[PDB]
């Protein structure tokens, strides 16, 4: 009886980063592992990016996929949290030490050796744009009943990016006003949780089209386009947080620090591009501060997830099949897309 | 009613050319605290508002935001103060009392302060702590702790309070945390022997490579490191829960402070900024670091700080001046030849 798991992923083979699918294998399921039959994957710009090396973290063969949605298949005999059938997610990581300070205090996600499921080094791992994912349970997060996993599976990223740094700073509390630089995926979910957690949510966007789906959709109290100074000269001063979803360097850091309010905070989670001007005296004179933040521990993506659910919140997302997944690359890199796209691995990704 | 008839040291305008102020205080009201300065702190804020380096300075300008000084009358609601008391006064003299920053006790971040010196941070016009008598607040009044003497300590009320408040602020004052501290003037000194005190580990970068044996000997630093040491400071990569930037802000290269950190340090800007910080972000989201600015410290900070400095027997390297020297005092500061800060005998020199 060959136990072996075979499994097809997408990705690039060579640095070149042509897309193309990659065969391989899964080990077989040891006592604490669960085997899961993917049905959804993300795709974000860290997978775009990710296929041409943008930041050196990419070795190849690279199969892609840190938003991983699917339903357990089989399960280890010393599996305790899952059944045969169980609704499932993985998200960016598969292992950690488990031995460290960040580890013991649930912070996985800054062990100094993770164990990411698309394998960047920042284990050879292929990620979970793949037929079959085999993880050790202590990663595989539960999947709520209530939310669908094709509108959700993004959540993993846009949602979890955007939580973690709001709980731990304390800002995801009723009467906070947090502006949102940058609306699309993790921008529209920050809005979302924060309307949820009872905040208030200002949107500064370079796209005055969106003001519609801004305000409209995801609840936003006001929305604001960038270029338009008199308008943000006047909510100077009135910001617990500011979440910058947009690439790093791209929003000015002085106007970021005079949005704020005393003892605010700036969260940085975009992609770096280039060096943010930094100006000390908003900081010093208001106690302001600046953090950034990747991912989330596992206890925060469970969490947020649950959250998620309790509330109806799901990322705007576009279904599609493997067969476009060069199209949507363009997509993405275009801001073609309102705001993520999700393959349906489940019905279109097939062997030979 | 104007009453106290004073004398301050100041400038007439921005020539910065030092000389006597002639002013009277007001009487004190119920709640005031009339005080005979004997000792008053200057520091490089007062030799560069003298010359209105910032554009803060209104003239006439009497500097004094580091005043040591007694009791000699207070207003009849005035319970916590009594004649003889040992008091000092830091950079407030009256805030709104009644914005949440007020009402939570940290008045240095009340939008309308009223500054000792008058700065305008509006603000009422008022002379600062380098003068023979000043009127005062109780609320804004500090006990001086007895066994702290004043002419040494002085200079804790700028010193102690700028580098105490955040790091309680990040809870970085617990016992085996490792700090680095750029710069070895009044601020640095004095935080590497909070640091210590509190039971922590402090490495001290330096542009000055001869005060390597005054900040281990004296000091108690457990390290000491020239800022031109690249070798050192590589090797230093990663290991610090706090990094305290007491130098003019943009000298130190934000990317050095945010690699010395480890996961989850906090970059301490308390520096005059002079430029702007170059800021890479990838550090910043990879290790979850974080970057934050402080001013002074609250009342109740003040008070903490000195209370703390009198239980360790902390003080600061201090050059104890007549007023007459103070022209040549503005020179030294300026040009860092101090070890760290002058004090100006005011109870005895000043007439
Ligand atoms: N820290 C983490 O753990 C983590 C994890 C995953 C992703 N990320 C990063 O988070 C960022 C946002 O993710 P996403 O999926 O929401 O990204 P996205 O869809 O590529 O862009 C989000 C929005 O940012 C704004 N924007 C994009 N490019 C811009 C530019 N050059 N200048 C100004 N604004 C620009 C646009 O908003 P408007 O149309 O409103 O102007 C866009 O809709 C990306 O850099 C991504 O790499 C971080
Ligand atoms: N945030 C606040 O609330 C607050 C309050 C008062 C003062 N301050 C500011 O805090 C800073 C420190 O005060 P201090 O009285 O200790 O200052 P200082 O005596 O003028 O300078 C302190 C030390 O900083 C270093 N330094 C000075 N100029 C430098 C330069 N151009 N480049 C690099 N290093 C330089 C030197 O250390 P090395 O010899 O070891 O290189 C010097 O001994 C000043 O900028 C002061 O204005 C802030
Ligand atoms: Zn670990
Ligand atoms: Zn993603
Ligand atoms: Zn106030
Ligand atoms: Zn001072």
């Amino acid at each position: 009886l060959d136990l072996s798991v075979k499994a097809v992923g997408w990705g690039a083979a060579d640095a070149s980063g042509v897309l193309q699918p990659i065969k391989f294998y899964r080990r077989v399921p040891g006592e604490r592992d669960v085997k899961i039959r993917v049905l959804y994957s993300g795709v974000c710009n860290f997978d775009m990016e990710m296929v041409r090396n943008k930041w050196g973290f990419t070795r190849y063969p690279y199969v892609f996929g840190h938003e991983t949605a699917g339903e357990v298949v089989e399960v280890g005999s010393k599996v305790e949290k899952f059944k045969v059938g169980d609704k499932v997610a993985v998200g960016c990581m598969v292992g950690s030490c488990g031995q460290c300070y960040n580890c013991q205090s649930g912070m996985e996600n800054y062990c100094p050796e993770p164990n990411m499921a698309d394998g960047s080094v920042y284990e050879r791992s292929y990620g979970g744009c793949s037929n079959v994912m085999v993880v050790d349970e202590k990663f595989v997060l539960r999947w709520p009943e209530n939310l669908p996993q094709d509108k959700g599976v993004a959540l993993l990223c846009a949602g979890v990016v955007v939580y973690s740094p709001m709980k731990h700073l304390g800002l995801d509390k009723p009467g906070k006003h947090i502006g949102v630089f940058g609306l699309g995926g993790l921008g529209s979910v920050a809005v979302k949780f924060i309307k949820a957690f009872g905040g208030k949510a200002t949107v500064i966007s370079t796209s005055r089209r969106k003001e519609k789906e801004a305000i409209e959709e995801h609840g936003a109290d006001a929305f604001v386009v960038n270029t338009d100074s008199e308008q943000l000269k006047a909510l100077a001063g009135t910001m617990d947080g500011v979440v910058d979803t947009t690439p790093g360097g791209r929003t000015p850091m002085s106007l970021m620090l005079n949005l704020l309010k005393f003892d605010g905070a700036v969260m940085l989670v975009g992609a770096p591009e280039s060096l943010f001007e930094l100006p000390a005296a908003p900081l010093i004179m208001g106690r302001k501060k600046i953090i950034g933040s990747s991912t989330g521990g596992l206890k925060e993506y469970q969490e947020m997830l649950d959250f998620a659910a309790k509330h109806n919140i799901v990322c705007d997302t576009e279904v599609i099949g493997i067969d476009y997944l060069s199209t949507a690359m363009e997509r993405i890199k275009n801001l073609d897309v309102k705001y993520r796209f999700a393959i349906d691995i489940g019905n279109t990704l097939k062997f030979e």
